[PDB]
C-alpha cells in the first residue's frame, strides 16, 4: 500500500529535519482551542491573543508605555518562523505539493498568546503539483502567507513590508540551511527569483523583493525586526544595526 501525502511529508521531515515535527501535527485531530486563520483573524479573537502576548512580553514592565509594532513583528515572527519551515521542506522536496490554503492549518496557541503548533488536514494541491520550486513557494507566498500579513495589518498598528521583511529574512536563513539538501541549481534559483525579481511570475508585487540584500557578495536583511525595543527580549545576532 502505498503512503498517504500526510505519512509521505511526515516521512521527508522525519528524513531530514526531524526537530520540525515538534511543531506540526499532519493529518491528526486538533484540539478544541485550535483556530484557522479565519478564526483567530477576526478582531475580537485577534486583539485577544495580542494583549495576551503584550502582558506576557511586559509582564515585568507594567509601567512602560508598550509598543504594538515590535510586538506584533515578533508574534508573527513565531507564527511565520513556525509554519513556514515544515513546508518549504514538503514543497521543495515532494513529487505532490501539499495544499497551504490557510483553512487547512488549525493553529493552537501557547499559554502566552503566541502560536505553539500548526494541525494540518493534509490534502494534495494537485494545481501545484506540477509547478517548479519557484511556482511552488510563490504559491505559498499568494495563498498562505499573504492572508496572514493581512489579517495583522488589519490591526492598524503594523505596516505589513515589516512582516514580509522578517520573513523574507526566514525564507532565506532555512535556503542557505537547506542548500546541501536543494542543490546549488533551486538555491540561486529562488534566491534570484524571491528577493531579486519585483513582480511575481504572474506580474502581481513580490512582497520578498528586496527583503534580502547583497552586501560583501552574502545574502542580509535589509530591515531589523525590531524586537529589541521590547523589554527582556534580545537584539538578534545577524540584525542591521
Ligand atoms: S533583526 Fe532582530 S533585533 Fe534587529
Amino acid at each position: 500500500q502505498d503512503p498517504t501525502l500526510a505519512q509521505a511529508v511526515r516521512a521527508t521531515i522525519a528524513k531530514h529535519r526531524e526537530h520540525l515535527l515538534e511543531f506540526i501535527r499532519l493529518d491528526e485531530p486538533a484540539p478544541l482551542n485550535a483556530m484557522t486563520l479565519a478564526q483567530w483573524s477576526s478582531p475580537n479573537v485577534l486583539s485577544s491573543l495580542l494583549a495576551v502576548y503584550s502582558d506576557h512580553i511586559y509582564r515585568n514592565q507594567p509601567m512602560m508605555i508598550r509598543e504594538n509594532k515590535p510586538l506584533i513583528s515578533l508574534w508573527a515572527q513565531w507564527y511565520i518562523g513556525l509554519m513556514v519551515p515544515p513546508l518549504m521542506l514538503a514543497l521543495l522536496t515532494q513529487e505532490k505539493a501539499l495544499d497551504v490554503s490557510p483553512e487547512h492549518f488549525h493553529a493552537e496557541f501557547h499559554e502566552t498568546g503566541r502560536v505553539a503548533c500548526f494541525w494540518v488536514d493534509v490534502s494534495e494541491d494537485k494545481n501545484a503539483t506540477p509547478h517548479s520550486p519557484q511556482h511552488r513557494m510563490e504559491t505559498l507566498i499568494s495563498q498562505a502567507l499573504v492572508p496572514v500579513v493581512q489579517a495583522l495589518e488589519a490591526t492598524g498598528e503594523i505596516n505589513g513590508k515589516l512582516i514580509w521583511s522578517n520573513t523574507g529574512y526566514l525564507i532565506n536563513w532555512y535556503l542557505t540551511e537547506m542548500k546541501q539538501l536543494l542543490g546549488e541549481a533551486t538555491v540561486e534559483s529562488l534566491r534570484h527569483a524571491l528577493f531579486f525579481e519585483k513582480t511575481l511570475t504572474n506580474g502581481e508585487d513580490n512582497p520578498l523583493w528586496r527583503t534580502v540584500v547583497l552586501r560583501d557578495g552574502l545574502l542580509v536583511r535589509r530591515t531589523c525586526c525590531q524586537r529589541y525595543r521590547l523589554p527582556d527580549v534580545q537584539q538578534c545576532g545577524d540584525c542591521t544595526l
